[PDB]
């Protein structure tokens, strides 16, 4: 009885990525006999099919099959879905990887809640967030929130196989189709799929490769956009779900070219896509959709229907550079957490303040008179929107690429009158980091982490790395965790845990005049200078001794321990049975990171 | 009568720089028969001496003589000085150039005021200022301010030849001596030299191109020799106190700040012990009274040998700066108006703070360091009104820098949170570009704007910046002016279409374009532009039919006219018969627009 079937369409697959893919599947905690691998090669010109057969020699649950070239992976996925015999289907691309506990966690969550679709937390290489809203916390009954529960609509979820067949849910293999997973996930919800969101564990890694061009030209792009919008209006029968998909895709893909997109494209490309977007808004988008959009997007929709492209270009110049960068006001360790105080304000490129202007009873967007004398009065009136600001912290593992919201933060955003009638938008936030909240695999215990802040307001979303101007290096030894918060070479805030990029002995310093040598016991005690120590810690390492002067001598390897107790830290070096006379260099090697403290001892 | 003798020592001279130097001399407005050239070759292992006398064939007043290699240009200058015969002497290095009106302006200034030394305004390739204090306005009685009037003490001044001989003032002829011109300029002042500061015109260009004093032991042997020279030869209390204070602060205390963070520990311990010994042996205690709080802290910890506290203080001070943002920029009448703001920060991020306790405004320091220092040295209370905030401008081609005058500024110490106080500044100023155009080349040049902020011992002179897009054009009295945010995000003023096309940035009204078949004049009005006064710029345009792929272009004549607060371009079709739609690009001052203009003829 097979629980999970892994559908993998392959075509000229990069071998190293294929080896990583096979590795991540082998590392699954689920028993290998409870799952199966269904590979379907899309007629690879290279030796991809021969390699897939070589992988299948040592794995009896892996089934390989080759088909004619089809151009995309929807047909290979369909053939593999019919060959598959597991309760749940995962559509894994040939250049992605799966986290080691995904199968057991996802199946248990779906089986216990009788889920037809398990939308598990997905990780991407770049960016500070992915599925920030949906991958917040677990939701066994996510379909009760509407079709939004399936966003982001990648095919990298788990689908109950019998549910797909009972409703004839396949991939669009009739022709080349952009966003084929939006059709797929939407069809699932249209047929009443019980959807659950598994957000407490990274299930899938969507890897960026650089080699990742159909639809790049403007005509096939808007041909697929018209095809996707028609599908929404024709297949989605629930009004709330239809209005959501219409609003979400009109805002992101149609109105999404009416802002900064206008400043990085030539005129003849703008005209083709502006006219395409104008006809689509008139023919397919009802007017009530824009009535529940934000002020700035209402302006874009209004001018689009007027054909006022020149005003949208001028607005794009006015809006260029708006952002919110957070500065570290304070950063320190207290007990077993790292504490932060951050501040931010809306600016143009971390420089002069962004302003809104107060006129009588309205807080208005600052616009030229030519543009204001064309828009409805309410479209640039931010008065009723000044209480929707959010200011939150996030974290990203530099190895796993997984991103998380940091819970428990305290933030506040004020609108402050700076000069005359101009108002700036200021934020203050304090939060703490408990690194155990984000360590889910064993590999997470040794990793550098990067801190970011997420600010939203007046339609703007700014998710940037946390930064600081002054030098910042602070260390901690907390319950067997070496921790270093520091300003990296880019001026951003990083947190090394487990000596993955820095040495805690180097960054803490050594009280070199306080080093103790016990000749009879052979112990050398090296107390650390500046470090926050909480709880008991013992990390085994080693040290190397070299005679001073004899620059070519073999290193004398010797046991060493990094100890944290009574709020103090030290490295104990054990000379053991080594007979030593003279002066020696001493270099500690804790967790693979050596120090540069120039330690010399005389024996 | 030879008015000026130009002394030039050469050794393995780069040929293209030697050509630029000679051309710099031939372009002088002074009669060539009133100056002479004295080139002394310090045993060049290249062929520059042969190429020197090549230049002496067509130039009669150029004397060229070779000596054995002395190692640096002290002996070649002394040999050229003796065999020279001019009234004033300029020491011109073989890789520098001199501005065209320098000889005339400097000599007239020295003759009219009987100056022994004319300290002309000097220009360097990099930086936002040079001689910011001394090169303000012209001063024919500069020696009345003290020895300070000769700073910066480069050898690139004009010295009366009679004065140097009547006092045996030469360069040190022995082994290499660092700051050879500080001895020279000091010895000139000690003998009561009539010093004049010519600041209204850039006279000398000290060029940065692609050494003794690199090892720490010889460095501090030279620093010791320099300080002993001041104490032994300077006889006026005010002059000695100045040179001691200035060089103790810049070269001795100057290694006790950020220098500690970009050097290895073994060199730090060498120079620190040298600096501590020199302060104890040569620097009286009262000199430190003339210093600011931060330098008084440095001096105190130096004399205590507390290098570790100095290292900690260096990390705390690392990154303190003041960047100015543009709050407003507009054209009014014949000038460009600016409004900027700044605050002291770390790397233009979080604020720099000072902390209030009782009635004291204190530098924020760790308790371990404050306990080691006298209370007054970290109390800023008496310094809270000593802030300067001024604008500056730099020609990108001439590399000349000027202070922009007429500015209004105001720096405030503001309570931000609890008892923390930040330092905020605001400034208004206008740019009259006529103030900085002195040579014909200065009319077509991009100008870079910067701001100068000082306070609490810190100096921050860096380019002005803006975040939002800024492009504003003006046509003011035959000057095309475009203030803009450059690719680096810094404020630049293009004058004369040196970088940007004014038509492309002004915008063209493609519906008000007129095509007059009677006279054959296509009028292309400009949209967003500022027009003051009357102006007319000659140019040309280019035609090409829309249909043909690579049709030969048809060139014409265009003109950029500014009148009645309006600017327009007039294209003259000439006598060519044309038919159909034609592309049309303009070319005013060598800049073609990208407006994609079509006319149906
Ligand atoms: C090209 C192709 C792919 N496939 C399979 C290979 C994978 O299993 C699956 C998905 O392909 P991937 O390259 O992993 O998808 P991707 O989403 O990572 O790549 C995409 O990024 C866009 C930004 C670029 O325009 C394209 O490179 C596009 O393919 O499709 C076929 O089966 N047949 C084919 O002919
Ligand atoms: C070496 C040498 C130079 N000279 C001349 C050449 C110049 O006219 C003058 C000074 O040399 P310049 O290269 O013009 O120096 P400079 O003052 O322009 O720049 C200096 O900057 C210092 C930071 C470097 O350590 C020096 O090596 C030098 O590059 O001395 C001699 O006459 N004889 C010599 O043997
Ligand atoms: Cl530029
Ligand atoms: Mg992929
Ligand atoms: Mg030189
Ligand atoms: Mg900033």
């Amino acid at each position: 009885d097979i629980k999970i079937s892994v559908v993998v369409p392959t075509y000229n697959t990069e071998l190293e990525g294929l080896k990583n893919l096979m590795a991540s599947i082998d590392k699954q905690t689920m028993n290998p006999d409870e799952y199966e691998l269904v590979f379907v090669d899309d007629g690879s010109t290279t030796d991809t099919y021969e390699r897939l057969q070589e992988f299948a020699e040592t794995r009896p649950n892996m089934t390989v099959k080759q088909i004619e070239n089809s151009g995309w992976g929807s047909r290979p996925r369909n053939i593999a879905t019919k060959m598959a015999k597991g309760e749940y289907i995962l559509y894994l691309d040939h250049d992605d990887t799966v986290f080691p506990e995904t199968f057991e966690r996802v199946y248990n969550f779906g089986k216990e809640n009788n889920l037809d679709v398990v939308s598990g937390k997905e990780v991407r290489t770049n960016g500070w967030s992915w599925g920030w809203k949906q991958f917040s916390e677990n939701n066994p009954h996510a379909e009760e929130m509407g079709i939004e529960c399936l966003l982001p609509m990648t095919p990298h979820k788990f689908y109950k196989r019998e549910f797909l067949l009972e409703n004839d849910i396949t991939f669009d293999d009739g022709a080349r189709v952009l966003w084929e997973a939006v059709y797929f996930n939407s069809k699932a919800f249209i047929h009443g799929a019980k959807v659950g969101i598994l957000a407490d564990y990274p299930t899938y890694y969507w890897i960026a490769t650089g080699a990742n061009s159909f639809g790049r030209d403007p005509h096939e792009k808007w041909n697929q956009i018209n095809k996707l919008f028609n599908f929404f209006k024709d297949n989605i029968k629930e009004q709330r779900d239809l209005d959501f998909m219409l609003t979400h895709w009109y805002r992101s893909r149609v109105l999404g070219i009416l802002g900064q997109w206008l400043l990085k494209n030539n005129n003849e490309r703008i005209d083709i896509e502006f006219n395409y977007a104008k006809k689509l808004a008139e023919e397919l988008i009802p007017a009530y959709i824009s009535e529940n959009l934000d002020k700035n997007n209402q302006v874009k929709d209004y001018l689009l229907r007027q054909g006022d492209l020149d005003s949208l270009k001028k607005l794009a110049q006015i809006d260029a550079g708006i952002t919110a960068l957070s500065y570290v006001e304070d950063a320190y360790f207290k007990e077993d957490k790292l504490f932060f105080k951050t501040s931010t304000k809306m600016t143009y490129e971390d420089k002069e303040d962004f302003f809104i202007e107060k006129t009588a009873d309205r807080m208005e967007r600052i616009l030229p008179e030519e543009i204001k004398s064309k828009l409805p009065k309410e479209f640039f009136d931010y008065s009723d929107d000044l209480a929707e600001f959010t200011y939150e912290p996030s974290i990203k593992g530099r190895n796993s690429r997984a991103t998380w919201k940091i819970d428990g933060s305290t933030s506040n955003v004020e609108v402050v009158n700076k000069k005359a009638n101009l108002y700036k938008i200021e934020g203050e936030m304090s939060f703490s980091v408990q690194i155990n909240d984000y360590i889910l695999d064993a590999a997470d215990k040794k990793q550098p982490w990067d801190i970011a802040t997420r600010f939203t307001g007046l339609g703007y979303t700014s998710h940037r790395a946390l930064t600081i101007g002054k030098i910042l290096i602070k260390t901690a030894l907390i319950n067997n965790k070496t921790m270093i918060v520091y300003k990296n070479a880019s001026g951003l805030i990083s947190l090394d845990v487990g000596s993955s990029v820095r040495s805690i002995v180097e960054d803490s310093g050594v009280k070199r005049e306080q080093i103790l040598i016990d000749k009879t016991s052979g112990k050398v005690t090296i107390p650390l200078n500046e470090i926050h120590v909480f709880g008991e810690s013992l990390i085994e390492g080693n040290a190397e001794l070299k005679p001073v002067g004899i620059s070519d001598a073999d290193p004398i390897n010797v046991k060493a321990k990094l100890i944290g107790e009574a709020n103090k830290a030290r490295v104990e070096v054990l000379l053991g049975d080594e007979k030593l006379s003279g002066e020696y260099h001493l270099v500690t090697n804790i967790q693979g990171k050596k120090d540069k403290q120039q330690i010399k001892i005389t024996l």
